[PDB]
């Protein structure tokens, strides 16, 4: 689903830290 910036949001390239940042601090705090 999604599309519309999937191309640089949903693509799992190698988000090595980003999947971590997702758990750490995916909010402005």
């Amino acid at each position: 689903t999604g599309h519309r910036m999937a191309w640089d949001m949903m693509m799992n390239w190698s988000p090595t830290a980003a999947l971590v940042v997702a758990q750490l601090l995916r909010i402005p705090q």
